[PDB]
């Protein structure tokens, strides 16, 4: 059940930086930031083969026993057994994720709350680094 | 009540970083570093003022329900409201602590497990970094 992180509050206006690498075996992994593992407002999803996606973000929202509507990027600046870092800042309205090579994913704040204080890091990486400030 | 990390690896030759802020009138707060809450080979304990401490850091060990020998400590490089970085280093001996100031303590690694996957922090402190 992966890297459980409790109470390290996240707020509308803080960056969070995430220091990784996926595993040398890696088929995806994600980063699950909400309010509780059945209260999801970010699901993000790097699959190098899974789901039937290749070199994929997937991003969703799951509540309520529910996936909502899938974010595609075929941006993918992640390798196998290579350190990553991941800038997350969020506004009421949407995350922005800043990937390793600059570029960036918009995705909605559907859940809405201006505070998660659940993050889960589920499938094959490790994580090495978490900073919010 | 606080800040609870599963799962995030821990290991002799890793550096742990932890950042934060205490809280304007923190009275202490804590650094737990163990396999469980029942198991803590780490818990560094600075203490503005608890337990009849002021500006002291407690550094002590719990397993088998019972805390330990404290290691005491009247080097105090913490401000309530300043931010702190506190590097943690152990070996199969000890946990080496270096100070925001670049002190250090010496605390005995009691448990010798060589790896470790639980971290809990305790009290008026905000953690804003954790990084291994
Ligand atoms: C194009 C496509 O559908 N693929 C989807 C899968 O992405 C989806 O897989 C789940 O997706 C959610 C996020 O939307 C989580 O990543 C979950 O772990 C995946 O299983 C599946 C199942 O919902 O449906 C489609 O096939
Ligand atoms: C001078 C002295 O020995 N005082 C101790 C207290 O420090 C101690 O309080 C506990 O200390 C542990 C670490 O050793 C934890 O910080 C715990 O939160 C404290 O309650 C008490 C109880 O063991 O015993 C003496 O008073
Ligand atoms: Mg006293
Ligand atoms: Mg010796």
């Amino acid at each position: 059940a992966g890297v459980l992180i409790q109470n390290m509050s996240f707020k509308v206006g803080q960056t969070l930086t995430i220091t990784g690498v996926p595993k040398p075996d890696s088929t995806n992994f994600a980063i699950n930031i909400g309010h509780s593992p059945e209260d999801i407002a970010l699901h993000m999803n790097p699959r190098f083969d899974a789901h039937g996606d290749q070199c994929t973000i997937v991003c969703n929202s799951f509540q309520s026993g529910s996936w909502c509507e899938e974010h595609r990027d075929d941006n993918f600046p992640f390798i196998q057994d290579k350190e990553f870092q991941i800038k997350i800042t969020f506004t009421n309205e949407e995350f922005l994720v800043t990937l390793p090579d600059g570029s960036e994913i918009h995705f909605p704040n559907r859940q809405g709350s201006e505070k998660y204080k659940y993050m889960y890091f589920e499938g094959e990486v490790r994580i090495q680094g978490v900073e919010i400030k």
